[PDB]
């Protein structure tokens, strides 16, 4: 048994676990050190054209430490500027993978209620970032999935559930609670008091399997779209960080090496080993992360990883350039009077092209976790985009525009103008939200004892649109 | 020292080495067991369109055992039907990687003379297949490169020469005498008796490095073409089995694992280890070839290799389909009156597309030796082909043919009709050569003591155009 066998009062606040587990708590907090904001729309402005009409065209940054997850959810322009609990663009589901308060609220309101309403609904309740309670039972400290959609997805794909899995499988599945592709399923229900309500429920599209092509077939069968493209009017699918799904295609996943083997390696003390809880870049500490299994030099292994990154970059830039041109050429054909019927096959190719290429790139470690699948997916996506473009030349010709040259989108600014994103406006609106309602959320949470101000130290120094200078 | 320190009389006949090295001789001869003819034009008829105007559009099969190398050189339709030493389509250089008689003849006539004249010039001299003398010194039995163009290539690429290399490097370089990409450099010279002569000299295009892109730059700088495409009139480059060059890109090559580690593994006897000389498929004997370094099951490792093959097939079929369509669409634009100036950029894209895709596929183990580079090359080649095709739509439109559909080439027969290859004719001509001059070559060689009839057992049972039923 543990020293807390009856459970932990205030379990959602990770600081409550420190009295039992100071070493894990200390390493866990050090994800504070990974504070860099890499603006992916600035680095890869093609992505802005790809996501025209969708919030990712406003703000999309690379992942940083878990310490920043909740605050980054609040800061992103994607969550907009609510004025109260009933406003703002996005739903409650946007908290789900950000906070140990999520399982707390599900365990209290129920899953459907939690998934009902606006993101802003829970601003003064969901206030702790990725914590011990997201991954551990507060009585036994055993690894646990705390979200019901993971087992749902596992079963649908023919996998064992979390409870049915081996320990080594659990050492990846805990991460898969969050590090997976998902969509929101509109779900009608009726509450305790008989009121009809609509939830938007996190759902893993895994019932045909976890390959990119199986998920594409799933989404096509249910005629699903995440949005209608703001330029080409294609019914689009958004990939989100399919980290676990791609990791399963790759040699390490095939061999049985878990997420935790590289990202939470064991550290040394006799009978008292412990797991490094500073989840970050395994290349920072290769002796702990790789050199237990590898006999090459660290430098040769790092050079190999760099090569993989460069291969992915090469194919990523080609795919998204053709995807971007295809969207723009479709928009031009629409301007000239091309019909939906004339554009249907083209739009199908664009949807598929971008689904495949986004699934390849949306997991930021996939270029390493599953290099060969990433390259094959980028190649396949590019081919779909080029099939669209070949068909588009003939549509453009039909309407007298065979010599049309799609505009360039080589800077974020130029791309956002094509996507009709008024950043200035969104940022100004966001700042006013942060200055008012967000501060009310934090004050109320602290007053109620849901939030410890210690957790906020340096948490809000940077976003893609400000930098006070260090997190 | 060896038991043959003064050298071996008749060294080019491998059977002369048997008295010293019965175990190596016995295993070496067992490449007889790899007798399958896989007709690659039947399997991948797109290749026929790709090679229209070039001998590979007639006959191209997968590699089989070394035991068949010389006979396969004679059988292939590519070497045609000489009637004497001054006829036939191909040059003397075509023997170079087929026979221990090659170093013998170079050591006697000189390199330039050897490289001067027709393939048929040496039909009654070059009569032994890949032998001990291709890889070993006949005094010391040490590993030796016997062909001068390898060191030339190594130096040009900044590599150490064979003599300067480590033992483990030599255990790949011996193979690289043959298992490399090459071209024939037209070389004017004057002989002993002052006669002007023209050699066609095997040359490795490595002076900018050994990557596919570096070789493409090399060939472009010297304005080289292997042939003018029979359909698109593009100045084409042919890739030939760049096995070693690609192997160097791959993780095993990067780690230092040699060709011989997998293909000529050590076998067990105490102080008397020996190397398995039956060069073939390492997957036939995984315990000898892989399981010394790998802890996964054999079956899991084989399943992984199958996955790599399937990825390569997927991308290969896409690339060559678009390459084939691009050649055919160019031919149609030419028929309509398109000018060379109008087609110049297109033809450049086709040349590059096919160079990259052929370099990816022409090494039949590359999908395993360097999987990620193979996928990246197929992706890059496909992109070049699709750039050509997009430009072609506009040329076709200019000439009133925007709705043109390039013909299908899904069978060898259909593809060869598009390529204007009269197989029947070539085969009939070939059989008459085999029935007459080839038999004269063999009879003369046996009479002169250059050829042992024992070496011919079952060697000529199969080609792509006959099968007496077993080799
Ligand atoms: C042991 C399992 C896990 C692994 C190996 C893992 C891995 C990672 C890595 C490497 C990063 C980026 C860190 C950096 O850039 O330095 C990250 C960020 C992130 N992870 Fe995890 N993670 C795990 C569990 C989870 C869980 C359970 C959740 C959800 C409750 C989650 C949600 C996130 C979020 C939202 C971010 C982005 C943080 C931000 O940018 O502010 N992860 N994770
Ligand atoms: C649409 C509602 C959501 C919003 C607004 C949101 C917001 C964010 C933000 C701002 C980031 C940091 C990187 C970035 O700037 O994009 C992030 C990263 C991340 N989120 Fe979410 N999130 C949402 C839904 C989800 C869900 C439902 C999950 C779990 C199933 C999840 C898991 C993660 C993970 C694992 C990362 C780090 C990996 C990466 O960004 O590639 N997110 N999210
Ligand atoms: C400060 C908060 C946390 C505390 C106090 C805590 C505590 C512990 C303890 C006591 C162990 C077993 C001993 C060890 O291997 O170190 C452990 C291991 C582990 N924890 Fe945590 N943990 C925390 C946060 C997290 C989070 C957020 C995750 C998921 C993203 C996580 C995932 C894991 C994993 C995968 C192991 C390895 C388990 C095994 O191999 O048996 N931990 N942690
Ligand atoms: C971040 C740390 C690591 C790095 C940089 C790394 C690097 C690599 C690379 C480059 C490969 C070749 C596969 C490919 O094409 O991608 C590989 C394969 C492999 N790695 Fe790792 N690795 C790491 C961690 C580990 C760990 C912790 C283990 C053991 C638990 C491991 C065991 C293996 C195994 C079993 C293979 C398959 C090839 C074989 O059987 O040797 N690796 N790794
Ligand atoms: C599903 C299990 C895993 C998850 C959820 C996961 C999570 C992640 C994430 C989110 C990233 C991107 C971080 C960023 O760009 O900010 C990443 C990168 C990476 N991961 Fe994992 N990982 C998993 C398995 C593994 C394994 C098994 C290994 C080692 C064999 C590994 C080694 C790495 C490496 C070397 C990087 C790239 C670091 C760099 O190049 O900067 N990961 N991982
Ligand atoms: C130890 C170094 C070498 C390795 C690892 C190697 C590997 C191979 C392999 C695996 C095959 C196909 C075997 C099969 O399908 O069963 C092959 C065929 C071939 N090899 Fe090598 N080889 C080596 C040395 C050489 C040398 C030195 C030459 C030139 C003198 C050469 C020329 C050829 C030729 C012409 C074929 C095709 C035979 C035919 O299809 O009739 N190889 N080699
Ligand atoms: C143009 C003159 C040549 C001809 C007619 C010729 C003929 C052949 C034939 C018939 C094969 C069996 C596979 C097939 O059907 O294509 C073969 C395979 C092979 N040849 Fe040649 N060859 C020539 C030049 C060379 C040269 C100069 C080298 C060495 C630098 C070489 C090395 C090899 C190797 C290593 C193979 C087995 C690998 C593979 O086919 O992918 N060949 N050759
Ligand atoms: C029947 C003809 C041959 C004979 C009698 C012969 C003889 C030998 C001998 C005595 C050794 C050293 C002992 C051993 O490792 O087994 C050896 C090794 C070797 N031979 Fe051969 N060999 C023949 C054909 C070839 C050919 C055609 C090649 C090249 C394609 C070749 C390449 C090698 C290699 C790479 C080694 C390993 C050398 C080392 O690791 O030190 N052999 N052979
Ligand atoms: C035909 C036999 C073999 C097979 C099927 C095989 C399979 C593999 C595979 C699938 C990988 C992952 C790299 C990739 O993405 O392609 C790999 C990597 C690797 N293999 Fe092999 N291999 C074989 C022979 C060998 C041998 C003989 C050695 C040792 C002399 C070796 C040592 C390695 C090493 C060092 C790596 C890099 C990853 C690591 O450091 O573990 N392999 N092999
Ligand atoms: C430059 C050095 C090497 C050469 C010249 C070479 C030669 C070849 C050739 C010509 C093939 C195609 C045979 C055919 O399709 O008929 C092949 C396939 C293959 N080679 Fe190599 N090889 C080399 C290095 C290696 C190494 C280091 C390994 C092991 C790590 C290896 C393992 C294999 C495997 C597994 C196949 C595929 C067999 C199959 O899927 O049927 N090779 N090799
Ligand atoms: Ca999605
Ligand atoms: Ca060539
Ligand atoms: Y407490
Ligand atoms: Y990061
Ligand atoms: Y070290
Ligand atoms: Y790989
Ligand atoms: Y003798
Ligand atoms: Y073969
Ligand atoms: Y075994």
């Amino acid at each position: 048994k543990t020293a807390h066998s009856q459970g932990i009062e205030g379990k959602a606040m990770s600081e409550e676990w420190a009295r039992y587990y100071p070493r894990q708590f200390d390493s866990w907090k050090k994800t504070k050190e990974s504070d860099n904001i890499t603006d992916m729309l600035k680095e890869k402005p093609a992505l802005v054209v790809a996501w025209a009409g969708y919030p990712f065209s406003k703000d999309y940054n690379a992942p940083r430490g878990h310490y920043y997850a909740l605050q980054d959810n609040i800061n992103t322009l994607r969550t907009g500027a609510p004025v109260d609990g009933k406003t703002g663009p996005l739903p409650s589901a946007c908290w789900t993978c950000k906070s140990p308060d999520v399982p707390r609220i599900i365990e209290q309101d129920g899953e459907l209620e939690y998934f009902t309403g606006k993101w802003a609904k829970y601003g003064d309740e969901i206030v702790n970032t990725i914590g011990c309670y997201n991954c551990h039972d507060d009585k036994s400290a055993e690894l646990k999935s705390k979200v019901p959609y993971l087992d749902r997805g596992l079963s649908a794909a023919g996998f064992k559930t979390f409870a049915e899995s081996t320990h080594q499988e659990k050492r990846s599945l805990v991460c898969a609670q969050c590090h997976v592709e998902f969509y929101f399923k509109k779900t009608e229900w009726k509450d305790d008091k008989g009121v009809d309500k609509t939830a938007m429920v996190v759902t893993l599209p895994w019932s045909k399997g976890i390959s990119t092509e199986q998920m594409e077939a799933y989404y096509d069968e249910i005629n699903f779209a995440d949005w209608t493209h703001g330029i080409s009017k294609t019914p689009m699918l958004k990939a989100q960080h399919p980290d676990w799904e791609l990791y399963k295609t790759g040699i390490h996943g095939q061999k049985g090496v878990s997420c935790a083997d590289c990202h939470m390696p064991y550290t040394q003390e006799g009978a008292v080993k412990y797991s490094d809880h500073k989840v970050g870049n395994p290349l920072d500490n290769m002796d702990k992360s790789c050199m237990n299994c590898h006999r090459e030099s660290e430098q040769k292994l790092k050079d190999i990883v760099k090569q993989k990154f460069e291969r992915k970059e090469f194919l990523q830039d080609i795919a998204f350039d053709n995807i971007g041109k295809a969207h723009l050429e479709t928009g031009k054909a629409m301007e000239l009077g091309a019909t939906d019927a004339e554009l249907k096959e083209i739009r199908t190719h664009i949807r598929h092209a971008q689904w495949r290429a986004d699934m390849a790139i949306a997991g930021h470690g996939s270029f390493f976790h599953a290099p060969e699948e990433v390259l094959r997916l980028l190649a396949s996506g590019n081919e779909e985009a080029q099939k669209a473009r070949i068909k588009l030349v003939k549509v453009l010709a039909k309407y007298g525009a065979i010599d049309y040259v799609a505009p360039d989108f080589e800077t974020k600014e130029k791309a956002q103008k094509l996507a009709k994103v008024d950043m200035e406006a969104f940022i100004a609106e966001k700042l006013k939200f942060k200055q008012t309602l967000e501060q009310e959320w934090k004050k109320q949470a602290i007053a109620k004892g849901r939030l410890n101000p210690e957790s906020l130290k340096g948490v809000d120094e940077k976003s893609s649109y400000y930098d006070k200078t260090k997190k």
